[PDB]
């Protein structure tokens, strides 16, 4: 059998070029080479309060996303996580194996904590519980994510490692997979600030579904740097801007930091953003016809869910009735 | 009927004072309301514990309550992970549970998540099966505050989806402190074992202790109730007439002239008495395993149809895609 793959977003924001950089092209080119698994996280997503309808469009949304981007219902399993029952059974169980000081000193939960000052809920601090029980029910070797969940995921190794000196091989021991290019992708006009798929100001965010047309505008107005004569080189300490305008360019295009570089040699920003917003207008156009095709056939979409929810269930129940057995609880008849 | 939710601990061994206390009060209004025994087997892994101890302890306590007379025919009695409806819920509530209400709660870097959230399972415990009724001791009063506080919370934003829950308000009226210390309660957790009487003693063992338990230093010998100079005969009387159903008054009037050994004497008689037709009861449910493993999978099956219909409603209400049935 195949190594496993596992990775999930959330369905909230609006997934951006990082999303899809740090996290959704690597889903999409390892599902040959790995059997892999996709999980669309509401059970995480509503750690920020989520309105109803927003939060059920925003699943199926999410969901002709995957499917948009290449991810192929023959050769991954696509589900949504609250369809499972066995994430939640776990994510409890992995409380016990989990320290409050792990939890407490998390960034994620630090940051949505100063951003949601009237919703610091206990969810948003058990975030990385379920997120672990996440990864470890399908016998998880490889969590293809961006640089922001390396702290999250570095925990669901510590967990695994603990339940597994206790019981046995219960777990696996995940590995991260985070790419060379775009595993953090920055805001367009405040490039220190990784780029967020809820940013009260959109002017910041390349958003998937976004109109070509709009995200050609934010990235020509991206901000740059006051260097005299300007030149095109990757810095991220002296040149956030340009760095993250040649990080997309490469994640887009396929070519090399030192290729870019050669490319521009002897010009300036205009050409740097001429073909950043070529690149991505591109990208965009073709992703969001096929996009259009997958989310409003709901039969198709209905189908994907059952289908994919029934072959993680089948992983999912084996694990836990493995958890269940080494922690010492009654087996249900 | 209303419906009403306990929680029953697989560890604590019982004593004579839960069973003469809320255990006996409950299994005589088994048709009086809809009562739920779950055996809290996702609660007891918030400390850590040896594996095939726990699963021995959950059938343990499984036999002992329908010993002590749960009916599972009348009352539902099941393991609460056998119904994932309890994790599921629990997790959906954490997102409506302020970080600050789980940090007041009165009971840091080493405790473990689970000791820390565990508040909030309880709260899925009893908001699960439409709970109007929840006996809980001083010590799990908060616990239920932050259960009501939640309900209200997600009732607020989304309608009528929970019933808030009430404290079941009158005590038993059998009184049973511990036999070395009589100011203090007999309290199944207490370190001190010469201090309580387990449903599983044997005549020799209560004997024992009963003859251990202590008294006062009155002359003559006077079997007479009063708690504040007598707490230790007061105490051997609430137990003999908790048992027997003879009046204060009445084993006053039968212990005239006589000394503290006769009351022990029978004290240990009547107990032991008690605990006869308990304990062979016990021993025969707790070794029939195909009788055990019928009444958790029906309890299971019963408390699953009630829990699965308020967690659709709940994941209605916070806008999840409902699940594709195969
Ligand atoms: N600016 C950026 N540049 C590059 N990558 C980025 C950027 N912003 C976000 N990402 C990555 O996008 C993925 C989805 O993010 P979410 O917030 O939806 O979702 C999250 O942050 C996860 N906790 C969801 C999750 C829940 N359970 C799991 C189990 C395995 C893996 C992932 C999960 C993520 O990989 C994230 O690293
Ligand atoms: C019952 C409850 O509170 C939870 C279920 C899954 C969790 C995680 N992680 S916490």
């Amino acid at each position: 059998t195949k190594p496993i793959v596992f990775s999930g977003a959330q369905p909230s924001g609006e997934l951006t070029i990082g999303n899809y950089m740090g996290a959704l092209r690597q889903w999409v080119n390892m599902q040959d080479d790995y059997h892999c698994i996709y999980c669309i996280v509401d059970q995480h997503a509503i750690t920020v309060r989520q309105d109803a309808q927003k939060l059920r469009k925003a699943t199926l949304d999410t969901l002709a996303l995957y499917l948009a981007c290449g991810i192929d219902p023959e050769k991954s399993t696509i589900f949504v996580q609250s369809h499972v029952p066995e994430h939640a059974q776990l994510g409890w169980a992995l409380n016990c194996y989990t320290y409050f000081g792990e939890l407490s000193r998390m960034t994620q939960f630090k940051d949505k904590s100063a951003r949601y000052a009237e919703n610091i809920n206990a969810g948003l601090f058990d975030y990385p519980v379920l997120m672990a029980a996440d990864i470890l029910l399908y016998q998880t070797n490889l969590v293809p994510v961006g640089e922001d969940q390396k702290q999250h995921l570095e925990l669901s190794r510590d967990i695994a490692q603990r339940f597994n000196a206790l019981y046995g091989e219960i777990f696996k021991v995940p590995e991260p997979f985070i790419p060379k290019s775009g595993a953090r992708v920055m805001s367009l006009l405040e490039p220190t600030k990784k780029m967020s798929k809820s940013d009260d100001n959109r002017n910041n965010v390349i958003g998937l579904l976004e109109d070509p047309k709009s995200v050609v505008k934010k990235i020509k107005r991206a901000v740059t740097d006051s260097d005299e004569p300007p030149v095109v080189r990757y810095d991220v300490q002296n040149k956030a801007g340009v760095s993250n305008l040649l990080d997309i360019l490469s994640a887009v295009t396929g070519q090399s930091i030192p290729e870019l570089e050669k490319q521009f040699e002897g010009k300036m920003y205009g050409h740097l953003k001429g073909e950043v917003a070529d690149a991505v207008s591109g990208m965009l156009t073709e992703l969001q016809e096929r996009y259009h095709r997958f989310r409003n056939d709901e039969a198709f979409l209905q189908q994907v869910m059952k289908d994919g929810a029934e072959k993680a269930s089948a992983h999912a129940s084996r694990t836990l009735k493995a958890v269940y057995e080494a922690i010492g609880f009654v087996a249900k008849r």
